[PDB]
């Protein structure tokens, strides 16, 4: 990222610590949890709301030393009041602005706020996952501010969780006891203090939503599959992804041993000298080479990170991916519960900067070979049939003689995120008790307010709604500011946050007192549908026809001679 961004960051980081004081208030409260008594504070938002806010609740032991790649414990309770009126720090991560590594291995923490700790009835709990390909983010109001949705009577809470290597390594040998998935552990656990704790917040424990975007919609995804988490929560939202999606797994088991051998470690590839070597290095050397750690090969195939989401080698205690994702929808409680998902309107426009630094991607589509599901194709993707699966992909996409970037990021909006969509309300469909699932699709495009993501993409000036465009009209960040309240993107806000508590509340996401809902007969997908509808929300909400889906289709056709792997 460039110096321009990185000053112009700093200022803001300056900014928002001033703004922070500034939005503060002497009104400290206390409350209850099953550990002990903790401190919260009540802030301000720049629309003169305020909200209770009481941040870095540990609902773990810090993974540190010897828990280190280990599955997370309870945390040890303690008398007194625990303060609770700041942040405690990310996971160990690459600052995306910056390129240096920050964060702290003691990350296990989440945040509770609400407009009132006293409600007069029991208030729906939501639970947002932050995304960030399970290898950066955080729940730090300069990126995730509930001032949005505290103007609305719910208890929100954003947790963290363990990322990259200290959160997803993976070690095959049984004695090691680090099968993988830390940092789902970590999200299963939080699911458990927010269940026996959130009534001591006005929530009501029976009425609990989970929700996130991209990582974060595989997060939830998991947390509606795994059986760890059976009757924790009653609705889901999937934001811009799901864990069928090729970059939601991995099977990571051998990577161990390059990261330690690039991080410097000298003697054979056995898991237990692997990991004696992994548990003493600095965690900041290991999180900084984590980048190096995939083959030619493996960036080649789309493999998009070392380190996450994995088949667990065998099982134990706290297990949570037994078998491959594909597999755990087909007996997963969390197909029985209602479920809300969609997408923008032009994700892979996420992809311009990566296009910009590597112009020899578009070329891929000559033949794309390479977008071919894995489970498809050939090791070397030269085989005859991989080829013409290729082909199909490729009159999905390239409109012209030539490829073009546009065709390139308008494929990669359904090799990461429609495509995956489709197969998956396919596969529940076959094994589900018929609770509904409903679609939207987020097509509001605006330039007047965004959020730090637009950075990273290298969105700025870049027409279309990319890939976490729409996080901007849920969450208050460092680079927002107070917009009229008549302006498009203020009623984008009172809409977006309008359906997600209304979803929340009642596990449908229609209201009439939602403004611009007045026409729209919001219907859930039914199995016999050959065509998905959509809300789709732009300046206006109307109810459409999925566009991807003759694309979808395409996609589809590529397997007609595997249907078992559909």
């Amino acid at each position: 990222v460039s110096l321009m961004e990185k000053l112009k960051w700093k200022i803001k980081c300056i900014e928002n610590k001033f703004l922070n004081y500034r939005l503060t208030t002497n009104e400290t409260v206390v409350a209850e949890t099953e550990y002990g008594k903790v401190k919260g504070v009540k802030r301000l938002t720049v629309y003169d709301d305020s909200y209770y806010s009481f941040e870095g609740i540990p609902y773990a032991q810090p993974p540190v030393g010897e828990l280190r790649f280990k599955a997370p414990q309870r945390p040890t309770p303690w008398d007194g009041v625990r303060d609770c009126c700041n942040h405690k720090d990310k996971s160990v991560q690459v600052d995306f602005i910056t390129g240096k590594v920050c964060g702290s291995e003691d990350c296990l923490y989440l945040s509770v706020y609400t407009n009132n700790l006293n409600p007069e009835t029991k208030r729906p709990v939501l639970v947002y996952i932050h995304g960030g390909g399970f290898i950066i983010g955080e729940n730090h109001r300069d990126m995730y501010g509930p001032d949005y949705f505290i103007k609305k009577d719910v208890v929100l809470i954003n947790i963290q969780y363990r990322l990259g290597a200290l959160g997803f390594l993976s070690l095959n040998s049984e004695d090691l006891n680090v099968p993988g998935n830390a940092g789902l552990k970590d999200q299963v656990m939080a699911l458990r203090w927010i269940k026996n704790n959130c009534a001591n917040f006005g929530g009501n424990p029976d009425n609990i939503t989970v929700f996130g975007e991209s990582a974060g919609a595989a997060s939830t995804h998991y947390m509606m599959l795994t059986e760890q988490t059976r009757g924790l929560f009653h609705r889901g939202i999937l934001m811009s992804g799901n864990a069928i999606c090729p970059w939601a797994n991995t099977q990571c088991q051998h990577r161990a041993f390059t990261l330690a051998k690039l991080a410097g470690y000298k003697g054979e590839d056995n898991d237990k000298d692997v990991l004696e070597f992994l548990m003493k290095a600095k965690p900041q050397d290991l999180i900084k080479l984590e980048e190096k750690v995939l083959t030619l090969e493996e960036r080649t195939n789309k493999v998009m990170f070392p380190f996450g989401p994995t088949v667990e080698p065998y099982q134990t205690a706290d297990c949570v991916l037994p078998k491959h994702p594909r597999e755990m929808v087909k007996t997963a409680w969390g197909n029985s519960i209602p479920t809300m998902m969609g997408n923008t309107s032009y994700e892979g426009l996420f992809f311009t900067s990566i296009l910009k630094q590597m112009p020899l991607l578009v070329k891929e589509l000559e033949t794309c070979v390479n977008f071919v599901p894995s489970e498809l194709a050939d090791a070397e993707r030269t085989a005859p049939e991989t080829l013409e699966m290729g082909a199909k992909i490729k009159k999905a996409h390239v409109t012209g003689e030539t490829p073009t970037a546009d065709n390139f990021m308008d494929l990669c909006s359904h090799f990461y995120f429609w495509f995956p969509m489709h197969r998956l309300l396919q596969l529940r469909f076959n094994h589900t008790s018929g609770t509904p699932v409903y679609l939207y699709r987020f097509d509001f495009d605006s330039e007047d307010l965004i959020n730090p993501y637009r950075i990273m993409r290298s969105g700025r000036g870049v027409k279309g709604v990319s890939h976490t465009d729409e996080l901007t009209y849920f969450f208050w960040n460092q680079l927002a500011k107070r917009m009229p309240k008549e302006s498009r993107e203020y009623k984008t806000i009172e809409r977006m946050t309008g359906i997600w508590t209304q979803f929340a509340t009642t596990g449908n996401p229609y209201s009439n007192e939602i403004e611009g809902m007045e026409n729209v007969s919001w219907d859930p997908i039914e199995k016999s549908d050959e065509v998905y509808k959509c809300l789709n929300i732009s300046d206006e909400l109307k109810m459409i026809d999925v566009p991807e889906m003759g694309k979808i289709k395409q996609w589809e056709s590529m397997f007609e001679k595997h249907r078992d792997l559909f």
